[PDB]
RNA sequence: GUUAGCAGCCGCAUAGGCUG
């Protein structure tokens, strides 16, 4: 049995369902939500996440502080009231690595050239997924990405994303 | 199906993982 709470996308036709999913992912990323005991589900996911981010915790889920800390997005949204599910599925964020990810590490760690890197390459495409993604702005690497998510198996341990991460 | 699919770290790894 986990706690969960709901937060359902509301009335954004001006900015589509997914930029107001990034954004509630997002601040309850930079706000401290996801501190280890909070995971995030998905109830309407069939090829992108769907309008509806659920939060799960063994520990109580609080209406009023998760109102407050998207305070700057309540028009977009609708908070729903607590509940309480047996089987949440969980998932993990899947990361693509370019050829050029990998041939400036493979540079530093076995100390080749770039045209010895890039013949030890020769051959390597680069990840393309197609899962289901959020995308996320991250301010301290400066970079945006797509943050493919995984169906996995509940490892009862969660990132500051309230993905699952091993044990 | 989001105009996005990135930058890094760990690792022998173009296995896997993790950070944001």
């Amino acid at each position: 049995m986990y706690n969960t709470i709901s937060i359902t996308v509301v009335d954004a036709d001006d900015v589509g369902v997914n930029f107001v999913v990034s954004k509630v992912l997002s601040t309850l990323h930079n706000k401290g939500i996801f501190n280890g005991e909070v995971g995030v589900t998905f109830p309407r996911m069939d090829k992108n996440v769907g309008d509806i981010i659920t939060l799960f915790s063994k520990t109580g889920v609080d209406r009023k502080v998760l109102t407050s800390t998207l305070n700057t997005l309540t028009d977009f949204i609708h908070i729903g009231k607590p509940k309480e599910a047996d089987k949440v599925k969980t998932y993990r964020k899947v990361d693509t690595k370019s050829k050029g990810k990998l041939i400036r590490r493979c540079i530093k760690r076995k100390g080749v050239s770039a045209e010895t890197a890039e013949s030890l390459y020769g051959n390597y495409k680069g990840e393309k997924c197609k899962l289901p993604y959020i995308v996320v702005n991250s301010k301290s690497t400066g970079q945006r990405f797509s943050m493919f998510l995984e169906e996995c198996e509940n490892s009862e341990k969660f990132n500051s994303y309230g993905l699952c991460i091993v044990s």
